[PDB]
DNA sequence: CTTTTTTGCCTAAAATGTGATCTAGATCACATTTTTCGCATCTTTTTTATGCTATAATGTGTGCAGTCTGACGCGGCG
C-alpha cells in the first residue's frame, strides 16, 4: 500500500519496550502511525501518580490533535508496551497528503467516533457505577479481545493482573478483593488468569 | 564432538496479601427568596347608540311570463 511507497522514504522507525516516544509539552511537528506493537497512552499529576488514558493497536494513528493548531503542545505520555514498528510523518507533508488524497479519512473518522463512544463510557461509567460494575465491564470485554483463548463454556485471558490495573486505571489489590468477592458470586472462574464464563 | 535448547539457578524484582482503621460522601423532611402567571382596578381608546339638517318637492306598473295540459273540482251559471 500507501505503507511500502512511504517506507521507501523511510521514517519507519523501531522502537523496543518502554523508550519514551512522546512526553507531553515537547513540540507537536510530526505525526506517527503504526506498523506493529502495541503502546499505552498516559497522564499524570505534578506529584508524581501516573494515569493510563488508553493504549493503542497496530493500524492506527498518534498524535493526530496537533496538526489542526499550528504549534501545539503534545496532549499525553505515550509509552511503548512492546517492541514497535512505528512510521514518523511531518505536519506539512501530513497536510500536502491530505491535499492529495483524504479517502484517509473515510476510514479514519470511524475509529474516532468509536473512542468517543467509549470515552462518553468511560466518564458515564466513572460517575454511575462503583468498582464492581467497573472491573465487570472490564472483564465482561476483556472476554473479547484477540489473544482470546477459548474456555470451553467460557473464555480465558491470561493477561494475568498488572496490565489490567492500567487499562482500568486502578490498584491491583482492591482488584484482587473484588475478584475473590467475584468468584464468591460464581462469576469468575480464576487461578491468575480468570476463565470468564 | 559440537551445537542449541532448555531449566534451574543466580540474581535481581515486581505483584500478592494483613485487616485494621478513618473520612470525605450523600440522606434526609421541612422553612425561606425567585419565576412570571390569574382576576380585580385604571385608562385610554376606539367604537357605537343616539340625536339634527327649516327654498322647494305630492298615485306604481317596470320588466318580465310565454302562455303545458288533461282531468277533475268547484263556483257559478245559467
Ligand atoms: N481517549 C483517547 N483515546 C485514544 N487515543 C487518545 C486518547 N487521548 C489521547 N489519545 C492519543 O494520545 C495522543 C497524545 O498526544 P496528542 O494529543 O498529540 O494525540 C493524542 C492521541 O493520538
Amino acid at each position: 500500500p500507501t505503507l511500502e511507497w512511504f517506507l521507501s522514504h523511510c521514517h519507519i522507525h523501531k522502537y523496543p519496550s518502554k523508550s519514551t516516544l512522546i512526553h507531553q509539552g515537547e513540540k507537536a511537528e510530526t505525526l506517527y502511525y503504526i506498523v506493529k506493537g502495541s503502546v499505552a497512552v498516559l497522564i499524570k499529576d505534578e506529584e508524581g501518580k501516573e494515569m493510563i488514558l488508553s493504549y493503542l493497536n497496530q493500524g492506527d494513528f498518534i498524535g493526530e490533535l496537533g496538526l489542526f493548531e499550528e504549534g501545539q503542545e503534545r496532549s499525553a505520555w505515550v509509552r511503548a508496551k512492546t517492541a514497535c514498528e512505528v512510521a514518523e510523518i511531518s505536519y506539512k507533508k501530513f497536510r500536502q497528503l491530505i491535499q492529495v488524497n483524504p479517502d484517509i479519512l473515510m476510514r479514519l473518522s470511524a475509529q474516532m467516533a468509536r473512542r468517543l463512544q467509549v470515552t462518553s463510557e468511560k466518564v458515564g461509567n466513572l460517575a454511575f457505577l462503583d468498582v464492581t460494575g467497573r472491573i465487570a465491564q472490564t472483564l465482561l470485554n476483556l472476554a473479547k479481545q484477540p489473544d482470546a483463548m477459548t474456555h470451553p463454556d467460557g473464555m480465558q485471558i491470561k493477561i494475568t493482573r498488572q496490565e489490567i490495573g492500567q487499562i482500568v486505571g486502578c490498584s491491583r489489590e482492591t482488584v484482587g478483593r473484588i475478584l475473590k468477592m467475584l468468584e464468591d458470586q460464581n462469576l469468575i472462574s480464576a487461578h491468575g488468569k480468570t476463565i470468564v464464563v
